[PDB]
Order: structure tokens, then sequence, then C-alpha cells
DNA sequence: GGGTATTCGCCGCGTACCTCTCCTAGCCCGCAAGTATCCTATTCCTTGCAGCGGT
């Protein structure tokens, strides 16, 4: 609602592994621009399109 | 005023030696030591509805 501009998908280890797995590929492809995360993404996932943290 | 009486408060009460115990209460502040929520692995199972042989 904020910025209804932004697609926006969740993405954490808590939720089942078939739809994480298929979030982050999305979010490779550039399905959508934001992703609501956790700390998952605070290991090293590359990602170079992703430039706003 | 004054001579008298009455009260009030201060000062004072032996030497020498031996044994023993015990010398502030409480607060604060920082150390440090022991705990409730968040992700990625693990062992723990118990239901709901459609196929499906088989007759």
């Amino acid at each position: 609602e904020l910025v209804p501009e932004a697609r926006i998908a969740i993405g954490h280890g808590q939720m089942r592994e078939r739809e994480l797995e298929r979030v982050m590929n999305d979010f490779h492809h550039q399905r959508f621009n934001v992703l609501v995360c956790t700390t998952i993404i605070e290991t090293g996932i590359d990602i170079p399109t992703a430039n706003t943290i």
C-alpha cells in the first residue's frame, strides 16, 4: 500500500521449501522488484540487479 | 530590695596483674552471570479426499 508501484513478495526459511525456492527463482527472473525478506539473504546471495537494501 | 530558703546541676568516688571477644549501616554501581525471540539443520507424527481393484 505504501508503494503501489512495486511488486512485492515474501521470502524466509520458515515456509515450505517448494514455495521459498520458487519465490527466490522468480526474484532472479525480475518477476518482482521488492522482496520483503528475513536475514536469510545475509549470507551472500548475489543477485547483481539488486542495488538497494 | 533583701535576707532567706529551696532547687538544680556539677564534681568526686584504690592499686597491680591475668584471660577472653569485638571495633557501622546501608546504598549503589558496575561486574557479570544467567535468560526470551529469529533463521537453517534435525526427529515427531496425525488427517482428507480421490484412485482403484474387484466383483
